[PDB]
């Protein structure tokens, strides 16, 4: 459940949010294997509601009416095609399970769904499931309006329904073995583990149960025995009513306080500087290293009014997310997945993105397909934040130092600060208003790397940056302010 059964050297995922099945697949094909990518998680593959006030959002499909694989992703065959493909290349995919609720309580009943699956949510029937209105939590549910009025109150939080959508009855035997039906398809076409959507919002017992009915991982590409790779949504920023520990026999928990915190010190907030990173982990009362699923935005908070809020870095602050992005992905703490987004028009009235609900590139309801440019970027409005050289560069820096211990931490007393891993990768940031010009103990072999931030190693010379380590370990960083990137990285396999 904890163990994330990836390829052997590879560490971490990145989540491909709301792109088609047929461009995952290429994608592994063409990059995510070949760059050392451990997998992609997707976006929920199971039929949703056909949401048209607003046009087609992205949280239609946090919105179920069946377990059919039927979406603006693509089709069952183009998922199992997917799921082939990228486990031959070496790249695991991660199920985004949407196994709370269903739809909205006020959605119309009829066919306006991804798949045609007819669905009354008025009277709570899902015929393609089936689910009737005894397999939802209407009846347990004790506050007036039926929804969420305390989150001070765990039962509320578990049994009422999450902004109107229908809460499903997770202790009854039958609704459990319908969710781990569906899951279970998923697991034997090849899936390695799942998302776990909401799960603050379901008791810890139930999704247990769950999980326990579930199929060891396929054969063909995992081990005998293998279990799925589990990790809850659980959002907990400290001092509420329900615990991300309460989840931890279950598998790993989304630590969201790392990305809140990350952000507040990236953007020196609240009087915080990245010197106080020396304790960076546990240190600063995150959940254990082995239980923690790490990251810097999500496709939820990136919208600016989720867990952080205005903290969060995203794309949009493009220099300072790759600083953050960068310390993430460099230092040993928790399993790592990078975002991958794509650009809406933002408008904000009250500090708030009234747009916060635009959903993928499309034409009238039809995703559009992601295009590569011949620098390796993105067309058609896809980000595509894991193409981006300081971002792909760090990701293999982590595969490279993997198991080296943190080590030959320094700092200005300000936002200056250097670490290491081992013997093996050293990284370097300037986020303050002045120059860095120190020579520090890098901790490596003497020789000359490439700087993986700001170039590449291409045969027997480097694109941007090069660093000369003396015999005894140490090097001359130099990092003006005005750095397009305020970093440096170096790394056994960039040396020359
Ligand atoms: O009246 C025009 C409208 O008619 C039809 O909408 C149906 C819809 O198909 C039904 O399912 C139902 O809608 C329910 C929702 O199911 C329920 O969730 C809730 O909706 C709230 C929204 O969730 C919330 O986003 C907000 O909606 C805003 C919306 O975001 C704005 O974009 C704007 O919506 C306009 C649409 O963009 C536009 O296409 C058209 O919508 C048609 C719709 O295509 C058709 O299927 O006009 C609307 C109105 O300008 O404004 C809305 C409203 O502020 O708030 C809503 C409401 O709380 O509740 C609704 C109502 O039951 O019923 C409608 C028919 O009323
Ligand atoms: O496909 C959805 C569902 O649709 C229909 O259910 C209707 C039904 O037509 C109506 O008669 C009425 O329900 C009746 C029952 O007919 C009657 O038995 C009794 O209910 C009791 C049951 O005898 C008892 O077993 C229990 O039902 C369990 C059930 O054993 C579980 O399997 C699960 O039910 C699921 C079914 O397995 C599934 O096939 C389908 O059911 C059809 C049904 O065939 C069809 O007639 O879905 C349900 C869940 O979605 O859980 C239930 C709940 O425990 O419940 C009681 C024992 O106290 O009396 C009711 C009168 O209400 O209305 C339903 C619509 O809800
Ligand atoms: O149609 C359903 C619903 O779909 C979409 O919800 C998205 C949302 O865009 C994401 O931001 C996120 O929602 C998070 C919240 O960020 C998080 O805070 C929490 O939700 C709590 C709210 O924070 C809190 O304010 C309160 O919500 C009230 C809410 O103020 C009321 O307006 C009412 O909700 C209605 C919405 O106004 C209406 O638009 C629609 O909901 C949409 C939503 O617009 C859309 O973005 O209908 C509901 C009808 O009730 O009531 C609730 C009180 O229940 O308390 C909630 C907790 O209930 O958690 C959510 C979940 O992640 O993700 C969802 C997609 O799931
Ligand atoms: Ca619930
Ligand atoms: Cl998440």
């Amino acid at each position: 459940q904890y163990a994330p059964q990836t390829q052997s050297g590879r560490t971490s995922i990145v989540h491909l949010f709301e792109w088609r099945w047929v461009d995952i697949a290429l994608e592994c094909e063409r990059y995510l294997g070949p760059k050392g990518f451990g997998g992609v998680q997707v976006s929920p593959p199971n039929e949703n509601i056909v949401v048209t006030n607003p046009s087609r959002p992205w949280w239609e499909r946090y919105q179920p009416v069946s377990y059919k694989l039927c979406t603006r992703s693509g089709n069952e065959n183009e998922f199992r095609d997917m799921v082939t493909r990228c486990n031959n290349v070496g790249v695991r995919i991660y199920v985004d399970a949407v196994i709370n609720h269903m739809c909205g309580s006020g959605a119309a009943a009829g066919t306006g769904t991804t798949c045609g699956s007819y669905c009354n949510p008025g009277n709570r029937e899902f015929p393609a499931v089936p689910y009737s209105a005894w397999d939802f939590n209407d009846g347990k549910c004790k506050t007036a309006s039926g929804g969420i009025e305390s989150y001070n109150d765990p039962y509320q939080v578990r049994d009422c329904q999450l902004v109107g959508l229908l809460d499903l009855a997770l202790e009854k035997d039958y609704v459990r073995s319908m969710i781990a039906d569906y899951l279970n398809k998923l697991i034997d076409i090849g899936v390695a583990g799942f998302r776990i959507d909401a799960s603050k919002h379901m008791w810890p017992g139930d999704i247990k149960a769950v999980l326990d009915k579930l199929h060891n991982l396929n054969t063909n590409w995992f081990p005998a025995g293998s279990r799925p790779f589990i990790f809850q949504e659980v959002i907990d920023l400290g001092g509420e009513a329900i615990q991300s520990s309460e989840y931890f026999g279950n598998g790993r928990v989304t630590e969201f306080k790392y990305g809140a915190k990350l952000g507040t010190v990236v953007r020196k907030w609240s009087g915080e500087k990245m010197s106080y990173l020396k304790n960076w982990g546990e240190g600063w009362g995150f959940m254990p290293s082995d239980r923690a699923l790490v990251f810097v935005d999500n496709h939820d908070n990136q919208r600016g009014h989720g867990a952080g809020g205005a903290s969060i870095l995203t794309f949009w602050d493009a220099r300072l997310y790759k600083v953050a992005v960068g310390f993430m992905l460099a230092h040993p703490y928790g399993f790592t997945r990078v975002m991958s987004s794509y650009r809406w028009a933002r408008n904000f009235v009250n500090g708030q993105d009234v747009n916060d609900w635009i959903g993928p590139p499309n034409n009238n309801g039809v995703i559009k397909e992601v295009t590569i440019n011949a620098d390796t970027t993105c067309g058609n409005d896809w980000v595509c934040e894991h193409r981006w050289r300081q971002i792909r560069n760090m990701v293999w820096f982590r595969n490279v130092v993997d198991g080296q211990p943190f080590a030959n931490w320094w700092d200005n007393g300000s936002n200056q600060v250097a670490f290491g891993r081992g013997n093996r990768g050293f990284i370097v940031f300037n986020n303050d208003d002045w120059q860095l010009s120190s020579t520090l103990q890098t901790g490596l072999p003497g020789g000359t790397y490439c700087d993986v931030i700001s170039g590449d190693k291409v045969g027997n010379s480097c694109t941007g940056i090069k660093v000369y380590v003396s015999s005894d370990g140490t090097a001359q960083f130099s990092i003006s302010n005005s750095a397009e990137d305020p970093f440096i990285a170096i790394h056994a396999e960039s040396k020359l």
